[PDB]
Order: C-alpha cells, then sequence, then structure tokens
C-alpha cells in the first residue's frame, strides 16, 4: 500500500500538485528541486519510486538517472529503485528515449491522478 516516492521536481507549483495526488493516496513524498538533490537523497534513504522531472536546474533527470543507477549497482547488496520521467512534451518516441536512458515509464505533465497512482502500483 503505502510508498516512500521521492519526487524531484523544480517548479514549485507543479511539487504542490504532485504532493496534494500522492499524500491522497497516503504516500510519503521527499521533495527536492533538482537532480543533485534527488541523487543526494538516494544516497541517503531507500525510496520504493522515484518521479523525475527530465528539464531541471543544477542537473536534469536523465543525468540523475545515470548517476542513481550507477550508484545503486555500486552497492554491497545491489538495488534498483524504479524511476519514472515526468515530461511537459510527449508522442514521439519519448519512453524508448526514457527507457533508453535507464528510466522505467513516463508521465506527461500535467499530472494526471489515475495515470500516475497507477503507474507508481506497476512499479513499486
Ligand atoms: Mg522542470
Amino acid at each position: 500500500r503505502s510508498f516512500e516516492i521521492l519526487l524531484a521536481e523544480d517548479n514549485a507549483v507543479n511539487q504542490r500538485l504532485a504532493v496534494k495526488i500522492l499524500e491522497k493516496y497516503h504516500h510519503v513524498v521527499t521533495v527536492v528541486g533538482n537532480g543533485e538533490e534527488a541523487v543526494e537523497a538516494v544516497k541517503r534513504k531507500k525510496f520504493d519510486v522515484i518521479l523525475m522531472d527530465v528539464q531541471m536546474p543544477v542537473m536534469g533527470g536523465f543525468e540523475a538517472t545515470a548517476k542513481i543507477r550507477e550508484y545503486e549497482a555500486s552497492l554491497p547488496t545491489p538495488q534498483r529503485t524504479p524511476i519514472i520521467a515526468l515530461t511537459a512534451h510527449a508522442m514521439m518516441g519519448d519512453r524508448e528515449k526514457c527507457l533508453e536512458a535507464q528510466m522505467d515509464e513516463y508521465l506527461s505533465k500535467p499530472l494526471q491522478q489515475a495515470n500516475l497512482i497507477q503507474t507508481i502500483l506497476k512499479c513499486a
């Protein structure tokens, strides 16, 4: 049921929307505002699923994902946390690109509740 979610999203407005949805379904959300902070969070705590904005200041979702996969591999007991890409843009082989970038699923913004919750359940 209840999941620990890392949300990386640079836009404050979008952070609040996503948190409202996720908390409505009893999830526990850690919110960060860039890719560097997401990498730092993954080193400190195990999450059930990561929601990762593609375009972010300081460090984007593709770069952060690469670092996360490398770190989680380097562990004595390796782990792999699923990552869902969040993108405003959509529909032209984006999902494959995301999957090539080592992400698991994609969601277009603005986030749709049904899709968000079902994709988390698919992943976690
Ligand atoms: Mg962004």
